[PDB]
C-alpha cells in the first residue's frame, strides 16, 4: 500500500531541507511516498509541454535519492489538463517526452492530474467523453512505461460533491471506471475536497464507480484554503474500518513544513495501529515533537503541555481541540444568564479556568518568539497572536462581568478565534 505525502498545496515550494524534514517524519511515521508536485514548478503544470532544465531534473534525481535514502518511494506530477488536445500527434508526443526525459531519469512514478478542465472538450478531439480522452491519454503513459512504474491519476471529480452526491450516479465516474487501465491507480479525497469524516459506506460506492479501490488524498490538514487558519491536531473522522476500502493514503498537508510534524505523525500512527485513537494519538505526537522546540542559546525547550496546547488551539478543520472546547463551553454554560453572579462557584470555576488558558497561551506566545527554530516561530506566530488577542477580548468581557455591573450597561468598548468571536 502506497502511504504518504504530496506536496500539492497552494503555497510556496518547499527549500531542500524541508523536504529532507518532511522525508524523515514520513519515514518515521511508517509510511513510504512522497509525491513531488508543487505550483512553483512551471514544469509541473502551467508550462507542462516543456521538458525539464539539465538542472531541474538534477534537481529531481536528487529527491527521489534522498527518499529511496529513507525507505521511500518518489513521484513526479505533471498536469496536462488545462490546454490540452487530447487526440493532437503533437501534445500526445509532448506528454511523451515528459514521460520520457523523466523515465529515462529513471523516475518512473508518476501522477497524471486532471483536477482543472476547459468546460467542453477541444473541437479537435469532440472521444465520447472527457473521461474516454483522458483515459486514452493516460493509458498511453502507461504503455510507454512498458509495466515498469507505477500511475496514479487525479479525476476531474475526485469528491462525493463534485460527482453529484452519489458518485456511482456520475457518467464521467462511471466511464472512467470502465476506460481507465486497472493498474492505475485513481485518487479520493472523500465526500467534500476536505472531508470531514470518510466512511466505509461511502468508499464502497466509490470502489464500485472506479471499478477499483481509490487512493485517498487527504486534505483533512490542509490550509491553504484557509492561511487564517493551521492544523496541528490529530488525524480524525477516518475510521480504522475504511481502509480494506482503499489501495492508499497520500496527505495533502499545511503549506508551512514545520506545521506538518502532527499531521504526518497522527496518520501513519492511523495507517500502523488497530487501536488509533486521536487523542492518546496526538499525545505520543507531542512527545516526539517537543525536542524541536529547544529554545535559542538554551538545553531546555517549550514545555510539553504547551506544545501540547498548540495542537489543542490549532485542532482539526471541523472542530476545536477537547481542552479549549471544553473550558469554552463551560463559560457558554455560566453565560447562560446576562448578569453571571460572582458569587455563583460554577461561573468562578469557567472563569478561572478562562484565565488559566490566557496565561499559558501568554506563555506558549513569548516562548516561541525564542525558539531555536525560527521557521516553526515563523509557522506559528501570526495564529498565536490571533489566539492571544482574541482570550485577551475574552478575558476582558468576563473581567468585566465578574464586577457585577448593572444590567442596561454595556461592556467598555471552525477553530479558537471564532469560537472566542461567536461567544461576543
Ligand atoms: C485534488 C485536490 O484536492 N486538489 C486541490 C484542492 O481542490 O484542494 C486542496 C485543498 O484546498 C488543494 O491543496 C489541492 O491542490
Ligand atoms: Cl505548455
Amino acid at each position: 500500500m502506497l502511504t504518504g505525502v504530496i506536496e500539492g498545496f497552494y503555497g510556496r515550494d518547499w527549500r531542500r531541507d524541508e523536504r529532507a524534514t518532511v522525508m524523515d517524519w514520513i519515514a518515521a511515521a511508517g509510511m513510504n511516498t512522497y509525491i513531488y508536485g508543487p505550483k512553483d514548478d512551471v514544469h509541473v503544470r502551467a508550462r507542462w509541454r516543456v521538458p525539464y532544465d539539465a538542472a531541474g531534473l538534477a534537481r529531481l534525481t536528487e529527491l527521489r535519492d534522498a527518499a529511496a535514502a529513507r525507505g521511500m518511494v518518489f513521484y513526479v506530477s505533471l498536469a496536462p489538463c488545462l490546454d490540452v488536445t487530447y487526440s493532437d500527434p503533437q501534445d500526445r508526443a509532448a506528454l511523451l517526452a515528459r514521460v520520457d526525459q523523466l523515465a529515462r531519469a529513471g523516475l518512473r512514478n508518476l501522477v497524471l492530474l486532471f483536477d482543472d478542465i476547459p468546460s467542453v472538450l477541444p473541437e479537435a478531439d469532440r472521444f465520447d467523453s472527457f473521461a474516454e480522452a483522458q483515459a486514452d491519454l493516460s493509458n498511453m503513459v502507461l504503455r510507454h512505461l512498458r509495466g515498469a512504474g507505477h500511475v496514479v491519476f487525479c479525476p476531474t471529480e475526485y469528491c462525493g460533491r463534485m460527482a453529484g452526491g452519489d458518485p456511482r450516479g456520475s457518467a464521467y465516474l462511471q466511464r472512467l471506471g470502465s476506460t481507465l487501465d486497472p493498474a492505475i491507480d485513481i485518487f479520493w479525497t472523500g465526500p467534500e475536497i476536505v472531508s470531514e469524516e470518510i466512511v466505509a459506506a461511502h468508499l464502497a460506492a466509490v470502489g464500485e464507480v472506479l471499478r477499483r479501490r481509490p487512493v485517498i488524498w487527504d486534505n483533512f490538514h490542509a490550509n491553504d484554503y484557509d492561511i487564517r487558519r493551521v492544523f496541528a491536531g490529530p488525524l480524525g473522522g477516518r475510521s480504522r474500518d475504511i481502509l480494506p476500502l482503499v489501495a492508499g493514503w497520500i496527505t495533502n498537508p499545511n503549506n508551512e513544513a514545520e506545521a506538518n510534524f502532527p499531521a504526518i505523525h497522527t496518520t501513519g500512527a492511523y495507517l500502523a495501529d488497530p487501536d488509533y485513537a486521536p487523542e492518546r494519538a496526538i499525545a505520543a505526537a507531542v512527545a516526539a515533537w517537543q525536542p524541536r522546540f529547544r529554545l535559542a542559546f538554551g538545553d531546555g525547550a517549550v514545555p510539553s503541555d504547551l506544545v501540547a496546547l498548540l495542537c489543542d488551539l490549532f485542532w482539526q478543520p471541523f472542530a476545536l481541540g477537547p481542552e479549549t472546547t471544553r473550558i469554552l463551553s463551560a463559560l457558554r454554560a455560566a453565560l447562560t444568564v446576562p448578569r453571571p453572579d460572582p458569587s455563583d462557584p460554577a461561573w468562578r470555576a469557567a472563569l478561572e479556568d478562562l484565565r488559566d488558558l490566557k496565561r499559558r497561551i501568554n506563555k506558549l506566545f513569548t516562548l516561541m518568539t525564542e525558539i531555536e527554530n525560527r521557521d516553526l516561530f515563523h509557522t506559528f506566530h501570526n495564529y498565536l497572536w490571533e489566539a492571544q488577542e482574541e482570550v485577551g477580548h475574552l478575558v476582558a468581557y468576563c473581567d468585566w462581568l465578574d464586577e457585577a455591573p448593572p444590567p442596561g450597561a454595556v461592556f467598555p468598548a471552525r477553530g479558537f478565534g471564532v469560537a472566542v468571536q461567536d461567544i461576543l
